[PDB]
């Protein structure tokens, strides 16, 4: 894993929806 997906796909989410 939940870390690495949240982290990772948050990371990701929040700087691709950025953007």
């Amino acid at each position: 894993a939940i870390v690495a997906l949240v982290v990772a796909i948050i990371i990701a989410i929040v700087v691709w929806s950025i953007v």
